């Protein structure tokens, strides 16, 4: 069974040991150079609809924390932008550093922001998320820096239930979370064809990666912190440093929303 992690001795650097695609040609994630992303006037606005969003329950699966949502037919979801169709809203999660100066997945121009929020969409032409991760465009994941600085209210309700969801299998009821409340003001992006950034890894996800990061109080993020790889019992693994690496950007294009 999976036996994958961040740990000494199981991280990123071992994964393509039993998931050999981790050395394929469109990994993720991927060092943004802002000098050589090119403004494409062709791409639209992104337009990210969850006024419908229903949060249902949040999960500690060992590697970092998943906020789930109602999917089973199209309340929150994500169009345009490089988009064709409609992606549905499964869960989001974060990953984040043992200290505010690592964590996020992506990088700009080398810069490791503190933490990096994924939302997950998948393709409803495909009809569940099983088939559409077999598929190039069968999921959108919308990428959001957190940087260190005033609080973000919204985060807060998140924050204040990890206490509940400490070890590995715990889960919480988490109803009436509105996302919107994690967006920055800027809907500006960055572009390019993916993969899943944990095990399997795999090659099917057009990433939407907002330029304007949201900032997050330190006393926030070390609650992140506070949670634990582990299970209940167990001996206690810090959860952080839950970051894959940028990896080759190889034959892709980032394509920038903006000018
Ligand atoms: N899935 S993996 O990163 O290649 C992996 N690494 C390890 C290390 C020790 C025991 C089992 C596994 S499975
Ligand atoms: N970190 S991510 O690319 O957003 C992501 N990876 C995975 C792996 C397995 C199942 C769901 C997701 S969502
Ligand atoms: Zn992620």
């Amino acid at each position: 069974a999976h036996h994958w992690g961040y740990g000494k001795h199981n991280g990123p650097e071992h994964w393509h040991k039993d998931f050999p695609i981790a050395k394929g040609e469109r990994q993720s994630p991927v060092d943004i150079d802002t000098h050589t992303a090119k403004y494409d006037p062709s791409l639209k606005p992104l337009s990210v609809s969850y006024d419908q969003a229903t949060s249902l329950r949040i999960l500690n699966n060992g590697h970092a924390f998943n906020v789930e949502f109602d999917d089973s037919q199209d309340k929150a979801v994500l169009k345009g932008g490089p988009l064709d169709g409609t992606y549905r809203l499964i869960q989001f999660h974060f990953h984040w550093g043992s200290l505010d100066g690592q964590g996020s997945e992506h990088t700009v121009d080398k810069k490791k922001y503190a933490a990096e929020l994924h939302l997950t969409h998948w393709n409803t032409k495909y009809g569940d998320y099983g088939k559409a991760v077999q598929q190039p465009d069968g999921l959108a994941v919308l990428g959001i820096f957190l940087k260190v600085g005033s609080a973000k209210p919204g985060l807060q309700k998140v924050v204040d239930v990890l206490d509940s969801i400490k070890t590995k299998g715990k889960s919480a009821d988490f109803t009436n979370f509105d996302p919107r409340g994690l967006l920055p003001e800027s809907l500006d992006y960055w572009t390019y064809p993916g993969s899943l950034t944990t095990p399997p890894l795999l090659e099917c996800v057009t990433w939407i990666v907002l330029k304007e990061p949201i900032s997050v109080s330190s006393e926030q993020v070390l609650k992140f912190r506070k949670l634990n790889f582990n299970g209940e019992g167990e001996p206690e693994e810090l959860m952080v440093d839950n970051w894959r690496p940028a990896q080759p950007l190889k034959n892709r294009q980032i394509k920038a929303s903006f000018k």
